[PDB]
């Protein structure tokens, strides 16, 4: 899912 405000420390491993 969109990592929306987490999203980014584990963009593109982990929004979830």
């Amino acid at each position: 899912a969109p990592s929306n405000v987490l999203s980014t420390l584990l963009w593109g491993r982990a929004c979830v």
